[PDB]
């Protein structure tokens, strides 16, 4: 049930944040 | 500065989880 | 602008393959 | 074993380039 991941690095977070965002978009076009 | 990012993806999270642990190891060598 | 990247990891490649297709999708929606 | 992945992005490539180099380093620690 969900997995919280704390990232101390601001850059690293931005990366995963971009992947998480693009991942959610794929779901919209992949049910 | 830590950042909590909740993700509902076992694979997606596993990715960032490996990228976070891999990025921390590189710091030990880098400067 | 192209950069041929050769890797001996079927798993690692599969990852970037998903990230590549996910990046093109998010880029198409944005501008 | 090899998998040539043609990338058409300087940023995207830089990402996989860091993930590829970071993955190879893990092999030295884990095996």
């Amino acid at each position: 049930e969900y997995f919280t991941l704390q990232i101390r690095g601001r850059e690293r977070f931005e990366m995963f944040r971009e992947l998480n965002e693009a991942l959610e978009l794929k779901d919209a076009q992949a049910g």
